[PDB]
């Protein structure tokens, strides 16, 4: 029984647009929390690696858990509202700003559904 945790960054600007990356299907920047890192350190590291920004002000937006045989997975969704730098496709992946109003849960993997609903509201 091992744990696998992933930190996810929801980057929102002043115009209520979120930075979305692509694979085909759309998704949020993010990745695995490594040994010895806190959830906060991991989201900062993964975002610096994937989109070239350093989160400065962020809060826990949602935490989802998945219990599978021999594996406990936790997804940490952080709402990033202020950062240093400009988001871009640093790891060579497609990226772009999309307004919250126009976000469609069907364009993201089913796992993000509850977060999108919550996001696409307030
Ligand atoms: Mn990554
Ligand atoms: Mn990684
Ligand atoms: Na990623």
């Amino acid at each position: 029984m091992k744990k696998l945790q992933i930190a996810v960054g929801i980057i929102r600007n002043e115009n209520n647009e979120i930075f979305i990356t692509r694979r085909n299907k759309l998704e949020f920047p993010g990745g695995k929390i490594e040994m010895g890192e806190t959830p906060e350190q991991a989201v900062v590291r993964e975002l610096q690696e994937e989109v070239g920004i350093t989160p400065q002000h962020f809060s826990l937006f949602e935490k989802l858990e998945y219990e599978f045989p021999d594996r406990h997975i936790t997804l940490w969704f952080w709402l990033v509202e202020r950062w240093e730098g400009e988001p871009w496709g640093k790891e060579g992946q497609p990226g772009e700003w999309m307004s919250l109003v126009g976000l469609n849960a069907d364009d993201f993997p089913p796992a993000n559904e509850p977060v999108i609903a919550k996001l696409k509201r307030l």
